[PDB]
């Protein structure tokens, strides 16, 4: 099954094409994932120069097939079951009192490498709000990512809210609506559960380009 593709360390490639309020940018990432630990190591570069939005706002867009599904949870791992053909991941992300992102990604193997290829469109932002004004702290918090079967088609529906810490001490919420559908034949759909997701963001002091180093940790768990 798809799960067998994830028993060891897997190389990852990420490519994101973005446009936020007409500000166009691209991001390239590379690294590796180890799903038997639930761990990601990635480095992202803004290949168009300086990123026009805060790096933390792109974390969720920039591979949930690397989550650790413990044995008792394994039948309910949609993300790996869809591999190697992969899945389409679509989101709408609403920044409270500000604009929204819409994203479409394909997450799939290309040879030995797990690829996440994304298009992102952002609209309705304030040019000196928290996003386009760069007012978000360079950090990330712990979230629970809630997963249900889609009733209408073979896929999952996923819901969570991200808490982005603002530099003046407040929190910028980002409500995420997500759906995933297989690129290949249908899969068995999971019972309701969640992913416990932790992300930590850092810098390489020797890297001169605008970039983000990102280590994540993710484990599935049952409800409640």
């Amino acid at each position: 099954k798809g799960e067998e593709l994830f028993t060891g360390v897997v190389p990852i490639l990420v490519e994101l094409d973005g446009d936020v309020n007409g500000h166009k940018f691209s991001v390239s990432g590379e690294g590796e994932g180890d799903a038997t630990y639930g761990k990601l190591t990635l480095k992202f570069i803004c290949t168009t120069g300086k990123l026009p939005v805060p790096w933390p706002t792109l974390v969720t867009t920039l591979v949930q097939c690397f989550s650790r599904y413990p044995d008792h949870m394994k039948q309910h791992d949609f993300f790996k079951s869809a591999m190697p053909e992969g899945y389409v991941q679509e989101r709408t992300i609403f920044f409270k009192d500000d604009g929204n992102y819409k994203t479409r990604a394909e997450v799939k193997f290309e040879g030995d490498t797990l690829v996440n290829r994304i298009e992102l469109k952002g609209i309705d932002f304030k040019e000196d709000g928290n996003i386009l004004g760069h007012k978000l702290e360079y950090n990330y918090n712990s979230h629970n990512v809630y997963i249900m079967a889609d009733k209408q088609k073979n896929g999952i529906k996923v819901n969570f809210k991200i808490r982005h810490n603002i530099e003046d001490g407040s929190v910028q919420l980002a409500d995420h609506y997500q759906q995933n559908t297989p690129i290949g034949g249908p899969v068995l759909l999971p019972d309701n559960h969640y992913l416990s997701t932790q992300s930590a963001l850092s810098k390489d002091p020797n890297e001169k380009r605008d970039h983000m180093v990102l280590l994540e940790f993710v484990t599935a768990a049952g409800i409640t």
